[PDB]
């Protein structure tokens, strides 16, 4: 409605402060999600948090690399329960050498040498965890 | 000869006394030669299965049967342990994923799967809780 020049001034001044509206929005929401990412944290904590990744859930800059963690967690866990298997089946096999073996089983003069170790070693054995 | 025949007795006597000493000597030395051997052939029947590296360092090195017996408790007690840390952390997981799906920051929204859900398989896994 103003004028030549002024039209002008109105047009490119919606630009900028559109730009401006669009910085401000940007800043907000980075300074919530920190907000959020540091509630996130205390959250996760509510329930005691493996010393593994303990470690580093402080340091984590955003939901992104928490959920890195959590993989590895994970990873480790699988990789912990295949050395459990690997574990109980060299032991069943150690006590059963122990068990005939001159230089380790149970003789005459008292027990053999993994006797008095055997309760705890069925129990890793006897079908769980 | 006289005094050839008499120092042959006295030979005699002093390698009878030898004899002796060696005869009681190469009995223990023959005891200690096999149980070594005993320990060698331990050593070979306890590797036809797979041996955890907790054992499998040291196994070759060990001086006698119960050093592998004490490394034995000690895989015992690691794996104990172990299967604590298990417990605990399906514990952290299941807690871990329940507070992800329902976070501004990682649940899904209109724009995709949340964080975890790419996980959601093997954290399944883990917390039908197998092994």
């Amino acid at each position: 409605l103003g004028s030549a020049k002024q039209q002008r001034a109105e047009a490119t001044e919606r630009v900028t402060a559109g730009l401006r509206e669009v910085l401000a929005a940007r800043e907000r929401r980075a300074q919530l999600e920190a907000e959020g990412l540091a509630n996130l944290k205390t959250l996760l904590k509510v329930v005691a948090v493996p010393a593994t990744v303990a470690k580093t859930l402080d340091q984590a800059r955003s939901a992104e690399e928490i959920a890195d963690q959590v993989e590895i967690l994970v990873d480790q866990t699988e990789k912990a329960r295949e050395l459990d298997v690997q574990a109980v089946a060299w032991l069943e096999h150690a006590q059963r050498t122990f068990e005939t073996h001159p230089l380790s089983a149970a003789s005459g003069d008292g027990p053999g040498l993994l006797t008095r170790q055997g309760a705890r070693l069925q129990a890793l054995f006897d079908t769980r965890r």
